[PDB]
């Protein structure tokens, strides 16, 4: 039979299953003692009002109108037949990527071939490219896929199934690999960072889980929603053992061995999938139904539980400050700056650029109005506007500044994950402000129309409406990248720190449980409790850090 057939019967599917439900219970256990603490201190910001500051700039609040991203043919290779057929390939308004046999079929309202979400995904623009990085999938390699055109594009996932495109000119390549890379950026954007509770639980349990296994610091398949991420970290478990044991079952040439294990993975990814999916949700709404219940208890009894944490914290401190103050001072602060700098630099020429294709777009609309010399078109230069941070060219020149991001680690080596991570922080991030820019502008420039077509020139008003916004624009950019630089030398950092602590502490710290009071235990764990320690002996060096470099300009 076939590799599916063949490799992941019944009885091996049902290994996996328990394999991965054992996963699950584990991380669910994290996510469950997490979500009380994530709620208390979201309420805790809200009721002292210790929460970020508003920003200057207005955030759009209902989505853009839909509208289809791009579209166009490709070519793709087909895994049944081996064949490569055209493919009407459309983008929509959520950044899936749709494959429908031709655009007739389109038409017709035909199904689509594919519905693919690209989280987790890289791109590859040669087939060389493609065969190097999943040469080593199997071992042993070096211990003794031809395309219709030139211009190749394929989609490669550490799990899930890979893709092949290709396209008959340069400059199709280059726009569709703009496309899929925006693609993957929304994809990967799958929990908001301005979630209260539920995002902050999630990812911090994600992060305690991998701790229990001795996995610290920044984890590049940390994107997507939370059942992909939840895939991601079972698959990473479960893959090293499972390629040991089919590994030797597959026959044939090197390539040929590596095209069955992709088939075989991305089966049991989906399998995967569907279990984290049926198990979180459960959780999720059963958290759901006791959140009033904790949030009268967090609000009632607000201040007890901060003087509970604070003598919990004290004794935390009188146990590990020394041996942690000693390792920042040796091992931490020597490199803020430097890290600090590798960061700085291509962030800060992004948030400008996006400053400058802003400025460009406002102006090209004036010039617009005084070519018409009127009023009367703006609402279709507006709407175009409207769009500039999802503009699939406008935007490539923003998001390249972050490509020559380089960071290294605190062993003093590069980082890639920390490095793959930050980029695609950066670039969402530019395209908020970019979006909150247009917003505003959009949102003023109609309150200042209100005084009327001209009382004085139109394009005296737009001007001044947008040195207004620019104003508006260069303080929140400074916010925000302070905040960035701020996060990320905390996530540099704090796992190294925690590492190089923990024979130290992690055999101690059980102990002081006994310290917390039995009703407050949803809302106080010993080790977010000593991690906040360990973050306050960093913090200074941090602050000043970012202060002395004044890199938020």
């Amino acid at each position: 039979g076939d590799v599916l057939s063949t490799h992941l019967d019944d009885a091996r599917r049902q290994h996996i299953a328990e394999k991965t439900g054992k996963i699950l219970t584990e991380f669910l256990q994290f996510y469950e003692d997490q979500y009380g603490v994530a709620l208390f201190n979201s309420m805790r910001h809200e009721i002292e009002g210790t929460g970020l500051p508003q920003a200057q700039l207005l955030w759009r609040k209902v989505p853009l109108d839909e509208r289809i991203v791009f579209s166009g043919n490709l070519f793709q290779h087909q895994e049944d037949s081996k064949k490569w057929r055209n493919r009407f390939s459309l983008v929509p308004h959520n950044y899936g990527l749709v494959l429908y046999e031709n655009k007739a079929a389109y038409e017709r309202q035909v199904p689509p071939r594919a519905v693919i979400n690209s989280a987790g995904y890289k791109i590859l623009t040669s087939v060389d490219q493609y065969l190097e990085l999943i040469g080593n999938s199997l071992p042993g390699t070096t211990a003794k896929l031809k395309c219709p055109t030139q211009f190749p594009l394929i989609l490669w996932h550490p799990y899930a199934r890979h893709y092949y495109f290709c396209m008959m000119t340069e400059a199709e390549q280059d726009k569709w690999q703009a496309v899929l890379q925006d693609c993957i950026r929304h994809c990967n954007n799958g929990i908001p960072e301005d979630s209260k509770v539920e995002g902050p639980a999630f990812t911090d349990a994600i992060r305690m889980y991998r701790q229990s296994k001795e996995l610290y610091g920044t984890w590049e398949m940390l994107c997507g929603n939370e059942v992909q991420i939840l895939s991601n970290l079972v698959m990473e478990e479960l893959g090293p053992e499972l390629k040991a044991e089919l590994g030797p079952r597959l026959k044939g040439k090197p390539q040929e061995r590596q095209r069955q294990w992709i088939q075989i993975s991305d089966a049991v990814y989906h399998m995967v999938y569907e279990q984290a999916k049926a198990r979180f949700e459960e959780v999720l709404s059963k958290v759901q139904q006791v959140q009033p219940a904790m949030q009268a208890v967090i609000r009632t009894d607000m201040d007890q539980i901060i003087t509970s944490k604070e003598h919990l914290a004290s004794k935390i401190r009188a146990f590990i400050l020394p041996k942690a103050e000693v390792c920042v001072r040796n091992h931490v602060q020597p490199y803020i700056p430097s890290i600090l700098e590798a960061l700085m630099v291509p962030t800060s020429q992004g948030f400008t650029e996006v400053r400058d294709v802003f400025f460009k777009e406002v102006t090209d609309m004036n010039l617009n109005v005084i070519n018409e010399g009127g009023i009367d078109k703006l609402g279709e230069y507006m709407e175009k506007l409207s769009r500039l941070a999802y503009h699939p060219l406008k935007m490539q020149s923003c998001y390249e500044k972050m490509e020559s991001l380089r960071l290294d680690g605190l062993q003093q080596r590069f980082d890639v994950s920390s490095t793959s991570v930050f980029k695609q922080r950066a670039q969402i991030h530019m395209r908020e402000q970019m979006d909150n820019a247009v917003y505003t502008f959009e949102t003023l420039l109609h309150q200042e129309l209100g005084k009327g077509p001209t009382k004085e020139e139109l394009c005296k008003s737009i001007q001044r409406v947008l040195e207004r916004v620019l104003k508006k624009y260069d303080y929140d950019s400074s916010s925000v990248r302070k905040r960035f630089f701020r996060e990320a030398l905390l996530q540099i950092s704090i796992p190294f720190l925690l590492k190089k602590l923990a024979p130290t502490c992690k055999s101690e710290l059980p102990r002081f449980q006994e310290l917390i009071f039995e009703d407050f235990a949803r809302f106080i764990l010993v080790e977010n409790t000593y991690e906040e320690v360990v973050l306050q002996t960093v913090m200074k060096d941090i602050l000043q850090a970012v202060k002395e470099a004044a890199v938020q300009r």
